[PDB]
């Protein structure tokens, strides 16, 4: 129990993410860039998605800002990966509305406690909604 989708352009990064989070019992998915996780979260609906930012297409910015938008998806909960190198940097960060912020480079510790904590908050909330 634990659906999230990864979302990342580095084969590898990714390969690491699913080694990890798999390991302490979460199923993972795994999707290249943000206009991919966009047609993925048209079908399903993960748990939690982890997004980088440096991606072709629709980066990690683009795609926090569209999924609290959404009037369904904004209630995942979205973990950015991040790399805060000049002052753009942090203001895209503070503009885009993930619900947690992990620098690139980090201990598998701290991205294992984050999504820990972010999904014990969201087990306080059937096949059919609507959408209106």
């Amino acid at each position: 129990a634990g659906e999230i989708l990864i979302v990342e352009d580095s084969p590898t990064q990714a390969e690491h993410l699913k080694h990890i989070l798999e390991e302490t019992g979460y199923q993972t998915e795994h999707v290249r860039n943000g206009r991919e996780a966009v047609r993925f979260l048209s079908l399903t609906r993960p748990d939690l998605i982890i997004s980088d930012v440096l991606m072709p297409e629709m980066d990690g910015y683009a795609l926090c800002r569209w999924l609290k938008g959404q009037p369904d998806l904004r209630t995942i909960p979205v973990i950015l990966l991040t790399i805060l190198s000049d002052p753009r940097d942090v203001v895209r960060s503070l503009e885009c509305g993930a619900d947690d912020f992990i620098t690139k480079p980090c201990k598998d510790v701290v991205l294992a406690s984050h999504v820990k904590r972010l999904l014990s908050g969201v087990k306080r909330t059937e096949s059919i909604t609507l959408a209106f």
